[PDB]
Formats: structure tokens, C-alpha cells, sequence
């Protein structure tokens, strides 16, 4: 049986509004309703992995597992295996996989982050799951962020606390947060970003929704505008939104948005909004294609509609050679030429590089670079031709060109990372000097740039 080079992943996010679901929710797992929907011809074809994120979920893990497994069995005739389930308060993530993937899945991690202090600590945060699928690392985050049109800054803060403190993936990758630990990272949930228009425009907004004219609404979506100003979800992607706002509905219909202020809303308006979202971040030059992004029309127990997204995602096999794993393969090497880091830091310490990759037996520390002043105030750390020669465990190009090198630039004084990035080894040529580039981030904020040239030697 050949190992897959592609899998499909279902992502669901649903704020259940503390109500039990209706008896049928199959439309969710089938990507049927509004937006980018899945072809009817695919309805009996199971996804490889289903990742279900709920918020305001009133169910026990057992009650939800029963409904999810029975739903997928009715659709696919497959009894899915439970990879992981993790609940923080009423925030839940479930990961289900086809039985044939049981022995492809390992290194399962779960964690949660609680956001807010005192007042604001008590019900918002995130749950996450990671695991290996053969040679590919996968991370999944379900977050319920701060509510309210006037709290987009709080939401961005919630996001930064979640990506700093969620402890998923390989702990040996210690300079790296979850935005660098995975081949593919999927971040979804009730992110609670709103359509930022005046309250007096509520009926206009509804009119525009009834005409399926979303352009003028999405131009005011706080998540899109905050992402465009690099305030949140830097280097993440989201499929174009072609479905109606998923919040806030009157329960037991989809014919009405409930937007007016009420005691039950803390006297806040809830203008129709895309609260419920799916974003992703994959390593450079890895196959990932969104095949669906939409909302259901026929699940009305909550004041939110469920959101689905599906993805084709590139995966690799668990590679074994005569040499590595367990030794180096002298026929392989990774060399860096003319490398320099540009950092935004106002500080003056020496810096060195750390290279981390599963193609190395362990992480490599470079010599300190030479600090120079850039022509516009910046710190430029020059490595020149001084960076070590990296010794991959396997030289076969079918393995090595599919790998990535994570880079941290660290203070000699503190050994704290000032930036993190990632370089694909999917080069246009081997044994050829080629340009490489990554932005550098710390706590998911832009801190600099790493560029230079690479020279990759494989066994071919
Ligand atoms: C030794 C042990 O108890 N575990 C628990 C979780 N295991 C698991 C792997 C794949 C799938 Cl689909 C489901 C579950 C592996 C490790």
C-alpha cells in the first residue's frame, strides 16, 4: 500500500450558542450551504482528517463524540478513529481520522491557553492539537476570542497570547512558537471580528446581505483590515469569503439577523459579522489548496451558522535510508553564502543563528555575525560565508528537496531569539548558488529579514 503524497482535511468551526445541535448536521461535514461548497459527486468520499472546533459547546465530550462519529458514519460508511479531544470551558477541538491512518499518526499533543486577566479571565481562549502524519507535522488551533465590535485590539492581544503560550509540536524547536512548528497550521474558531460600520447602517447591511453583495461589507471586516495593517495573523492565508455573515441570527430560522441592543447583549449592537473563520499557514512551497469555504444554511440551533473549510495538503513519507536516520549521509550538504539578517531592534548585542530541521541530527549554532549599520537606521548582521555546512541525515533528493530549515537569530548576551523564519529546500537547482529569503518574526510580529544564497548538494 503506497504512502499518500496528498491528504484532505476538513476544518469545522461552530459557536453552538450553549444549545444542543439539531438531529442532522451532515450538511456541515459535506461543505453544503453558502460560499465555496464541495461538489455533490464527492459526498461519499471521506476526508482523511476531520478537525471540529466548537465554542459555547454545552455538550459533554462523550455526547459530542457520539454525534460526530455517527454523522460521519452516516455520510461515508466509515467509523472514524478519535485522534484527540481537548476542552477548555466551552471551547472544544475534536480530531477524527480514517482508520487506515491510525499507524501514520504519532506525537499527538493537546494544549489550551486562557486569555484575559481577572475580569477578562474566565471564558475566552484556545484549544489545540498537533501530531505527525508520516513525515508531515500538522497543528490545529480553535480559538474563541474577545466579543464586541469595539474590542478588535483585545482580539489581536488574545491572538498573540495564544501563539506565544500554546505548547504544541516538537518542544526541541524551543525558539519557535506554533507559527513555525508545523508543515501546515490551521487556525479557526469564533475569532469575533466584526463588520465595522455605523449602527444606523444595520438595515442597509441586511439589505446588502439579502442581495449577496458582500464587497462593501468585507471592506469593513475587522479581521481583513487588521491583517492588511499587519496587526494580526501575519503570514496567514484565508480563502475569499463568498457566504453571508454567520452572526448574529435569530435561532430556529436563518431569515433574520438579531442585531439590536438588548440586556442580554450588555446593551451592545451585534451588526451582521463574519465572526467564524478558518485561516492557515503552511511552510513555503508546500502544496495546500482550499477546496471549500462556506457556511451551512440548515443548522439553526445557534445564533451562529457553522463554517466549513476543506484543504488538499501535501504530506511526505517517513523516509529511511542505509545511512540516516541514525547517522549523516556524506553525499548531502546545505551551504549558505553572502547571508545577512536585517533586524528592527534598536539594541546593540552580538547575534548568532540557530538552524533547526528534522533533516539534521540536531540543531546547529553558527559563529556570531558582524553587525553593521544599514543606510536607513537598521541593524544588519553579516554572516558572509562564515555559516556552517549543514549535514543532512539523508541525501536522497526525493527526501531533501521536501525539507525546511527553521532559522532563529539569537542574542549572544541573552540567548533570546530576536526573530524566526523558515527556508524551503524545494530549490530550482542543486549544486547551484540560489537566492533564499524569509521574513523574521518574534511573538508573530515582523522583527526583520534573512536573505542570502543557498547551495544544496544531494546524491543526484
Ligand atoms: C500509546 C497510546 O496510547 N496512544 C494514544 C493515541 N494514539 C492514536 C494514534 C492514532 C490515532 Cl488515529 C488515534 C490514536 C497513539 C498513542
Amino acid at each position: 500500500q503506497p504512502e499518500p503524497d496528498m491528504i484532505t482535511i476538513f476544518i469545522g468551526t461552530w459557536n453552538m450558542g450553549n444549545a444542543p445541535p439539531p438531529k442532522k448536521i451532515t450538511s456541515w461535514f459535506l461543505s453544503k450551504g453558502q460560499g465555496k461548497t464541495r461538489d455533490d459527486s464527492a459526498d461519499y468520499i471521506p476526508h482523511d482528517i476531520y478537525v471540529i472546533g466548537t465554542q459555547e459547546d454545552p455538550l459533554s465530550e462523550k455526547e459530542w463524540l457520539e454525534i460526530l462519529k455517527h454523522s460521519l458514519q452516516e455520510i461515508t460508511s466509515v467509523t472514524f478513529k478519535t485522534v484527540a479531544i481537548h476542552t477548555l470551558w466551552n471551547i472544544r477541538i475534536v480530531v477524527l481520522a480514517k482508520p487506515e491512518h491510525e499507524n501514520r499518526i504519532s506525537h499527538i499533543c493537546t494544549d489550551n491557553v486562557k486569555t484575559g486577566i481577572a475580569n477578562t479571565l474566565g471564558n475566552k481562549g484556545a484549544v489545540g492539537v498537533s501530531f505527525m502524519f508520516n513525515g508531515t507535522s500538522l497543528g490545529f488551533v480553535n480559538s474563541h476570542l474577545t466579543s464586541g465590535s469595539e474590542k478588535k485590539l483585545r482580539r489581536n492581544q488574545n491572538y498573540m497570547n495564544i501563539l506565544r503560550f500554546l505548547a504544541l509540536g516538537d518542544k526541541k524547536l524551543s525558539p519557535f512558537n506554533i507559527t513555525h512548528r508545523f508543515t501546515h497550521l490551521f487556525w479557526f474558531g469564533d475569532l469575533n471580528y466584526r463588520v465595522d460600520l455605523p449602527t444606523w447602517e444595520a438595515e442597509t447591511i441586511i439589505q446588502k446581505i439579502k442581495q449577496q453583495q458582500y464587497a462593501d461589507l468585507l471592506s469593513h471586516d475587522q479581521l481583513l483590515t487588521e491583517r492588511r495593517e499587519q496587526k494580526v495573523f501575519l503570514h496567514f492565508e484565508e480563502e475569499e469569503i463568498t457566504f453571508a455573515p454567520t452572526y448574529r441570527f435569530e435561532r430556529l430560522t436563518r431569515d433574520k439577523y438579531a442585531y439590536t441592543k438588548q440586556k442580554a447583549t450588555g446593551m451592545k449592537y451585534n451588526l451582521p459579522s463574519w465572526c467564524d473563520r478558518v485561516l492557515w499557514k503552511s511552510y513555503p512551497l508546500v502544496h495546500v489548496v482550499c477546496q471549500s469555504y462556506g457556511s451551512t444554511s440548515d443548522i439553526m440551533t445557534s445564533d451562529h451558522s457553522p463554517v466549513f473549510a476543506t484543504f488538499e495538503a501535501g504530506v511526505t513519507s517517513q523516509f529511511v535510508s542505509k545511512n540516516g536516520p541514525g547517522t549523516v549521509d556524506s553525499q548531502g550538504q546545505i551551504e549558505f553564502l553572502r547571508c545577512y539578517a536585517t533586524l528592527k531592534t534598536k539594541s546593540q548585542t552580538k547575534f548568532y543563528l540557530e538552524f533547526h530541521s528534522s533533516c539534521l541530527e540536531s540543531f546547529v549554532k553558527s559563529q556570531e555575525g558582524e553587525n553593521e549599520e544599514g543606510s536607513e537606521g537598521e541593524l544588519v548582521v553579516k554572516f558572509g560565508e562564515t555559516l556552517p555546512k549543514l549535514k543532512p541525515i539523508i541525501s536522497d533528493p526525493e527526501y531533501l528537496l521536501d525539507q525546511h530549515i527553521l532559522i532563529s537569530i539569537k542574542s549572544s548576551d541573552s540567548d533570546e531569539s530576536y526573530g524566526e523564519g523558515c527556508i524551503a529546500l524545494r530549490l530550482e537547482a542543486t549544486e547551484t548558488q540560489l537566492p533564499i529569503y524569509t521574513p523574521l518574526t518574534h511573538h508573530g510580529e515582523l522583527t526583520g529579514h534573512f536573505q542570502g544564497e543557498i547551495k544544496l548538494q544531494t546524491s543526484q
